């Protein structure tokens, strides 16, 4: 569908680094997800995992962030 569990992301091409997780839950319901947490030690190192992010709005894919 039109939802995706993934790395919400911020030009160009980065996750939103975090530590505590209402931070990331904060940051994904804001942009229409259903909740969010702080991922530690993911693909990407430490990022904003979002759970239902609409497909609109941009996420973390292979390649470099600057």
């Amino acid at each position: 569908n039109s939802v995706r569990d993934a790395y919400i992301a911020k030009s160009h091409n980065c996750v939103y680094e975090c530590a505590r997780n209402e931070y990331c839950n904060d940051l994904c319901t804001k942009n229409g997800a259903k909740s969010g947490y702080c991922q530690w030690v993911g693909k990407y190192g430490n990022g904003c995992w979002c759970i239902e992010l609409p497909d609109n709005v941009p996420i973390r894919v292979p390649g470099k962030c600057h």
